[PDB]
């Protein structure tokens, strides 16, 4: 075969770098343009175009520009409203719509054609619902920021009608990070045990008005349903005795997925910052990992398929692509190690409901792992530590005393009774 | 050639069509709730069903006028959550014991 | 006492929580008053359980 375009529709930074979801499809396409092992006789071209992230009619005319002059895949616009318009334009046309971020799957959407990168949440609050209970809690404090954020935890949030949790279920403010009056009240109701729903520009934002506070203490835990704790700058907290347990699923111990980040910095080299955020370097997020896994998953798809020619498609006399059906399949059952562990997706849907987390945690050496999470075994804690001996004592207990005692008149003698007697 | 549009009653069909309308103008009257995100930037459109933003505040005014402390809140799908958010923020002021099936 | 001249007090300000010791009574100069402070924010003792 030959060029085999992709399409990208990326966001509208306005007079600066590029974004960070952008250069990762740019870095992903150029890495194996230059290996030859993966992809030998191929040459991946991308097109990208900008959109406003919250305008469907901008994501569904730069769709149907991508799909005239031909793509082989729609790398996602990445955000509830204009990835639901681009998704039904890629079922009408047979291109398939390679998705990075998590959008609500609509109930009755009857749709074939995408796959979703973005670890499911009906798996990961699976995953802080094992940590409430091996932490064996019985009072949490779920908070979230949108209204979409009941949707991601919907499996913890129907929880004690099963256990013995009591969510007080808030909301921060409407975008402002000034959550003072939130967090007072989170006080005065002896609410130790907080389980954020933020992004990762939130939590190093509520966690510099929770130290203002007087709430950086070992008297609060702090669940994290961020999957980018790892680049959160700890330097003030590491001293308090909080614990801030989380997720990670970017494999940072493995050497050839470590490899690429320190590669990731030098092609970027500037990263703008912002030293007063409460943020660390770049690090490669977990927002542009995926979409650098999302070039390598259908690069398997294209190498297992050499027949692609990639067709001139219109949009208002749209005809299903010749090899919409067959190609779909293979991006659908596609395996492949990347950055973010195994990348398998669930056959009925196409979203990744089986992969590996890492349980980081912060301890006074800096942020650390205590365990793994896997959907299959559950928490495979690797507890088991020494930096203090045990906690009070053990138990020596009642042994109930047993007599030996014979029956004998009037000394030990059975009763007599209607009622039988035990 | 149109003056208005009637509102395609889904969350998926109806933000479609209202984006439409906002970059050529047209109204888009809509008559079901919709999960409206945001900070989606569009003022042209009106939604004639009553807000379970605050209608929610009215089976609230009902389940402490009835004085129950033990509601077990049952929707049947995943935006019955955003319908009821102000229903399932009320245990965190008041002395409510929701519990969502 | 504090460490010598260096401000970075915090092997005396982890002795003063397991202590449990909350009413504490500084005789530093306003230079060190200022010092102690950002080491005591940093362990977990400015909360309304300290004096
Ligand atoms: C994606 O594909 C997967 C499998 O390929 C499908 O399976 C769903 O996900 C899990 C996996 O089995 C199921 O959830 C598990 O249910 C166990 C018990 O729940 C039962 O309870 C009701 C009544 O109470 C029964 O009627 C019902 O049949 C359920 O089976 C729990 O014990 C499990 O918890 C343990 O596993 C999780 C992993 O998710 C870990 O956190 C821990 O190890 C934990 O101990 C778990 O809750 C789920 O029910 C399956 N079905 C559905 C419909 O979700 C998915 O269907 C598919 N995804 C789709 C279609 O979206
Ligand atoms: C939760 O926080 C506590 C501290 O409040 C952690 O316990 C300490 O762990 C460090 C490890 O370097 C050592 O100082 C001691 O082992 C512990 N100190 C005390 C006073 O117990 C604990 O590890 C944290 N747990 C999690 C899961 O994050
Ligand atoms: C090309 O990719 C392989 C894995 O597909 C990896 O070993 C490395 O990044 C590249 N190989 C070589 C020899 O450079
Ligand atoms: C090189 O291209 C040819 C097409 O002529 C193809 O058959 C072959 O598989 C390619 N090489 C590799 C290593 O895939
Ligand atoms: C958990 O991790 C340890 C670490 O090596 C491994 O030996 C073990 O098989 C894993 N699973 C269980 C169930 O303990």
């Amino acid at each position: 075969t030959h060029v085999l375009r992709f399409g990208g529709i990326f966001e509208y930074v306005e007079s600066g770098p590029m974004g960070a979801e952008e250069l990762a499809f740019r870095f992903a396409v150029n890495t194996i343009n230059r290996n030859r092992t993966l992809l030998p006789n191929t040459t991946l071209t991308y097109d990208t175009q900008k959109i406003n992230l919250y305008d469907s009619f901008e994501a569904s005319k730069k769709a149907c520009d991508q799909l005239s002059l031909g793509v082989a895949a729609i790398f996602g616009p990445s955000h509830s409203s204009s990835a639901n318009a681009v998704q039904s334009i890629c079922n009408a046309l047979g291109v398939p719509h390679i998705q990075t971020r998590w959008k609500h799957q609509v109930s009755d959407n009857k749709d074939s054609f995408y796959v979703s990168l973005y670890p499911d949440f009906s798996s990961l609050s699976r995953a802080i619902l094992d940590l409430v209970q091996f932490f064996k809690w019985k009072t949490v404090t779920v908070v979230y920021d949108d209204s979409t954020g009941l949707i991601r935890l919907q499996e913890l949030i129907k929880a004690p009608s099963r256990y013995n949790l009591r969510l007080k279920i808030r909301q921060l403010p409407a975008d402002t990070k000034d959550a003072k009056p939130l967090l007072k009240e989170m006080k005065r109701g002896k609410e130790f045990h907080v389980i954020f729903d933020c992004s990762h520009e939130m939590a190093a934002g509520i966690l510099k008005q929770a130290l203002a506070m007087g709430m950086m203490t070992e008297y609060y835990h702090y669940i994290f349903t961020t999957l980018d704790l790892f680049a959160l700058d700890v330097e003030p907290y590491r001293y308090s005795g909080v614990n801030m347990t989380g997720f990670r699923i970017l494999n940072t111990e493995n050497t050839q997925v470590s490899s690429i980040i320190e590669k990731w910095s030098m092609e970027r080299l500037q990263a703008p910052p912002k030293p007063d955020s409460g943020l660390l370097d770049g690090f490669m997020t977990t927002d542009a990992a995926l979409m650098y896994d999302a070039v390598h998953v259908v690069s398997v798809a294209v190498q297992q398929f050499p027949q692609m020619t990639v067709s001139s498609l219109q949009c208002n006399r749209h005809k299903p692509w010749r090899f919409g059906t067959r190609f779909m399949s293979l991006i659908k059952e596609a395996h492949w190690e990347g950055l973010t562990g195994r990348i398998t997706f669930n056959k009925t849907n196409g979203l990744r409901t089986d992969f590996d987390l890492d349980v980081i945690s912060l301890k006074e050496e800096g942020l650390e792992k205590i365990g793994t999470w896997d959907p299959a075994s559950g928490l495979n804690m690797t507890e088991s530590q020494k930096g203090k001996p045990a906690n009070i004592t053990d138990s020596l207990s009642n042994r109930s005393l047993i007599v030996t005692t014979i029956l004998e008149e009037p000394y030990v003698l059975f009763k007599k009774s209607d009622k039988p007697l035990y």
